[PDB]
């Protein structure tokens, strides 16, 4: 293969508990949760990182946030949540396939790392 | 007025150092920076928080991330960065006008708050 972990999730080579799926994206629970609710929203299109996303990806990127919103509501995050994108080394990025974290179910602190 | 701080920035009632502006959004440095580079990207359209954004706002929300990318590059964040959206009480949201943080210039830690 040679793709990323999230490429493998998309092709059902690596398992994941999927909580939302449409023709453009998937959402699934994070394997190493940092809050009582912690899930990821990823595009099915491969983009390695936000710093190489293109202008015409705007609708797709916003779609990740809207899906994040919908999933947060489904999971009962009525007191709020935090969305995060990690870019590159200083962002702590591990998986080079663009994705959004959504964390909630506890008070989130500041700074955000 | 009765609007938010960022509503006031948009109408030039509260000052800000603006680093990007187009017909849809503004970006400016955060007044309480948590990293050597810390700026915000906001839509000119008022949306109180991400949890009430609508499907047809997807392009606008993605535009904030693309502008964040462009500004990060302008500011020399070649080692990476983190993007953050704070929603509601648990997200620590202070200003009820949708916006994206971009932080870089240091190693960002985990969890992200
Ligand atoms: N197999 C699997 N299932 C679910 N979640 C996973 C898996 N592998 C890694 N992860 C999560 C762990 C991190 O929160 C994120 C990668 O770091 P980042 O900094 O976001 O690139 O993705
Ligand atoms: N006047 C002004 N200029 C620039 N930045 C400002 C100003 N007032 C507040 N802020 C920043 C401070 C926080 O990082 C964010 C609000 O918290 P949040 O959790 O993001 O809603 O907005």
């Amino acid at each position: 293969g040679g793709d990323t972990i999230f490429g493998k999730i998309i092709r059902k080579e690596i398992p994941a508990k999927i909580i939302f799926e449409d023709d453009r994206c998937l959402a699934f629970h994070d394997i190493s949760p940092q809050a009582p609710t912690h899930f990821l929203v990823i595009p099915k299109k491969h983009i390695s990182q936000i710093s190489v996303a293109e202008d015409d990806d705007e609708s797709l990127l916003g779609h990740l946030m809207i899906v994040g919103k919908k999933c947060a509501a489904d999971l009962g995050l009525n007191k709020g949540y935090r969305m995060v994108v990690n870019e590159g080394s200083d962002g702590g990025q591990s998986v080079y396939h663009v994705h959004l974290h959504v964390l909630g179910g506890r008070q989130m602190h500041w700074p955000p790392g």
